[PDB]
């Protein structure tokens, strides 16, 4: 006989203290599998299921298509932000909803009644010259020629002739519409060439693969995508008049989950949005407002959502708790709504305050099938802005939906800021996921369901922390380090 | 006393003041007493207690005497102090002050403690500089 | 039906821990109206009712006439 | 041409400015066709260019048998290192 250890959350949480992640640890338990092992798939809504439970947030400095295309092949997704025009809005789900792997996405195009001017200035203003030409000069027409630079650079500068410089239609090395990786493989090593074009049954250009994208090629076994084999995108909608031309775009462009932007979701609003989304889209996955609290849920999930946000306060970029004195610690809040909300089979996402892997640990084994981040995800790459420097170091914008000049007598309810470069989505999410399959692996959980029975069967166990605990936690006694 | 945030104008009007008093938060503006005056390029004027010193002009000292940053105008910074309660009664569903009160006395209004951890967590965290 | 959440003032305070207003906050309630409509009026004494809760401290630094005046046609008061 | 250096080495600077021409590769990288891959790859590694014309004896002053390009070794496996002749003809 051995006597238990710790406290069950129910316990953890009896005290009403007020926690947050930094307040509390779990406890080990028995390893009997490896990390590679650890199974993370996760609901994201009533409907749709991940592989991963990470999610880009929708602020104007972190999810545009790209970091959503990324995040989808990563095994995750992105929402994009409607701090924008809603056809710009649609135009970056289009981008998502289109993109395939080693293809261009919205090919370059020109007429041969173009002059070889117009292939200089493609050039300076792209950075490429590998344009197809077509008869009409753009896609679904019958194609004509190829334009590159060992076609232009030999000529005088004096010259400014038309194309037609093209090397001819019966002369191109082109492949039926039905291609596949593979086939492109062998074509463009028989070929050597530098493009593949790809045509119609009547030479009408449809799609266009290049030979540097295609060496690139990498494997995603762990793909978001719907039935139609795309990537799965999300989009964020208010709760205003306009807002309704804007789901009308969005749902043509083919966004697949909605989630309704707000930083207190319980409200008549909100509520008439999502019946009227229900009514209007019956096939629509809807994420419900910001709530921190059971009785906000219960409003929301009678209203109909799939989905529930969860955090107010929390964020960095935040100030609402010091301005409005309303939210709730996230531990507390992610550990109650969710609680609540299993009942009826809503997942949550934890969303806000987020800034370690141990707090993405913390946030799943609380309960939530989700988790959102802005700032772990900010100064990538993929990120919308271009980076800059200050003393040195590359940096990013990063500033919340609240701010000032995310506005342009209005009240701040966030700051802007910067965050250091860090690298590329696709290299910064694996290490992500390693250290969750570490952390579930200490703990002796080989997948996040199993991780969250038992939590609620009490097998799980947790310990509170001190402020000594804490700065014991971290790293103390040292000259320096790096 | 200790008001510093609208928030704070917030939480004291939910238990239970009818009005709230503020000395620093309405000092270093134009209708405030005294001449402005510049130190390293920041204009400030002077914030003291009625118990310093220099106020008093064996006497036991009950207050320091400081300096605050400029804020503009008393009828620009208000209607701002306004809309910030105003959000904060929408927030927390109340659409008056009186039925703030009511439902704090009823035990309709609901209120969570905060540890020194969801203290941080709650301001500005985690960037490298911000404005 | 739905489990209460959170602590009421009387619980707040029932502990005496010695708190201030950084030590906790208010929870979220429900939406059914707009800033703009929310009534800000405040008795001052058992006579004198402001149309906002405002009120200038009576300190050589804060209040003379000026302020008074602004503060009273703000809404507030100054001493 | 200074002389803080060795006869051979001062022998061979003098030698490089006297054999330039304008628009020619002066002392050109060659291989021979039992070479490898790896050897393709080496040089590209090594000097920053992959077109590597094939001799017969591996050097100047030989029939040429052929020429190896990185859109000739582009697309080989990486456990792949068979000799050239890879190499067009
Ligand atoms: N949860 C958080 O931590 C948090 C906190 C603050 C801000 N934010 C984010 O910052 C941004 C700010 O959003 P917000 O809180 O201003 O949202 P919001 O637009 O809902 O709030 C602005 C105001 O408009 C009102 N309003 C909204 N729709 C209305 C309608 N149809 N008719 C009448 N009044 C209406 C609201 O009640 C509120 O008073 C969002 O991106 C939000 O997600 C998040
Ligand atoms: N027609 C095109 N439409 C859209 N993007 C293109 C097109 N051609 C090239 N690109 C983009 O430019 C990238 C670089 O081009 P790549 O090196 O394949 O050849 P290129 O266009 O001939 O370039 P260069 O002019 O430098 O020789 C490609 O990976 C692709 O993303
Ligand atoms: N699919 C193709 N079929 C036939 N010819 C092609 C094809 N793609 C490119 N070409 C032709 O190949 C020649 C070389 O161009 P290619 O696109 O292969 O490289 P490039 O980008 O011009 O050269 P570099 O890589 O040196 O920048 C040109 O005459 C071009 O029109
Ligand atoms: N066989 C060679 N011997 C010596 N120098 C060479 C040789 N091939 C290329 N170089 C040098 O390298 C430079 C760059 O090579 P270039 O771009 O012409 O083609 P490449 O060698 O095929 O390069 P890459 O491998 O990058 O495609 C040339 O301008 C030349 O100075
Ligand atoms: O301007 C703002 N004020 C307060 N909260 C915000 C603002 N903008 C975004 N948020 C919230 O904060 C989250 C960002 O999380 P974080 O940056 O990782 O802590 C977003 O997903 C929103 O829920
Ligand atoms: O000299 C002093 N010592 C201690 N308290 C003072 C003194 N002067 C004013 N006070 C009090 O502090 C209040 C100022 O509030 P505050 O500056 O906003 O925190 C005044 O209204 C007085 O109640």
């Amino acid at each position: 006989y051995v006597p238990e250890d710790g406290l069950t959350a129910q316990q953890l949480f009896a005290s009403a203290d007020g926690l947050t992640y930094n307040d509390f640890l779990i406890l080990p338990g028995f390893i009997d599998f490896i990390a590679d092992e650890v199974d993370l798939t996760s609901a994201l809504t009533r409907k749709i299921t991940l592989k991963t439970p990470l999610i880009s947030s929708p602020m104007d400095t972190v999810t545009e298509a790209d970091m959503a295309i990324a995040m989808a092949l990563m095994g995750g997704i992105g929402f994009i932000h409607h701090n924008c025009t809603p056809e710009f809005q649609a135009n970056e789900v289009r981008k998502v909803k289109k993109f395939e792997q080693g293809f261009i996405t919205d090919p370059v195009v020109l007429s041969p009644s173009h002059t070889v001017g117009d292939v200089l200035e493609a050039k300076m203003r792209h950075g490429f010259s590998g344009i197809p030409i077509t008869e009409t000069g753009t896609m679904g027409s019958k194609l004509v020629g190829i334009v590159t630079s060992r076609d232009i650079d030999f000529l005088a500068e004096k010259d400014h002739t038309t194309l037609l410089v093209m090397t001819p239609r019966i002369e191109l090395v082109v492949a039926p519409a039905g291609v596949t990786l593979k086939e492109a493989n062998e074509i463009l090593q028989r070929s050597k060439k530098g493009k593949l074009p790809i045509v119609n049954d009547c030479d009408e250009l449809v799609a266009i693969i290049a030979r540097t994208d295609l060496k690139k090629n990498r494997d995603y076994p762990l793909a978001s995508k719907d039935s139609q084999k795309q990537l799965l995108c999300g989009a964020a909608v208010g709760t205003r008049e306009d807002d309704k031309y804007r789901l009308d775009l969005l749902t043509q462009a083919g966004v697949d989950v909605i989630v309704l932007d707000s930083s207190q979701g319980n409200s008549v609003y909100q509520i008439a949005m999502v019946h009227y989304i229900k009514q209007k889209y019956p096939h629509l996955q809807v994420i419900g407002g910001n709530v921190v609290t059971a009785a906000q849920a219960k409003n929301l999930i009678d209203a109909g959502v799939d989905g529930l946000r969860v955090g107010m306060g929390c964020g960095s970029i935040c100030i609402t708790q010091e301005v409005m004195a309303c939210g709730r610690p996230q531990g507390t809040a992610v550990y109650k709504v969710a609680e609540y909300a299993r009942r009826f089979g809503v997942p949550i996402i934890a969303d806000g305050g987020i800034q370690t892997v141990g707090h993405v640990v913390k946030a799943l084994a609380l309960g939530a099938s989700t988790v959102m981040m802005g700032s772990l995800l900010a100064a990538t790459t993929e990120a919308p802005g271009e980076y800059f420097f200050s003393d040195g170091v590359r940096l990013k914008k990063y500033r919340g939906m609240g701010s000032l000049d995310a506005m342009e007598v209005k009240i701040a309810q966030g700051v802007s800021g910067s965050i250091q470069d860090k690298g590329s989505i696709q290299k910064f999410v694996p290490y992500l996921i390693a250290g969750i399959q570490h952390g579930c692996q200490d703990i002796g959980a080989r997948s996040l369901d199993v991780l969250r029975s038992m939590m609620y069967s009490g097998e799980l166990k947790f310990e509170k922390r001190t402020m000594s605990a804490q700065i014991e936690g971290g790293v103390h006694g040292l000259h320096s380090y790096t």
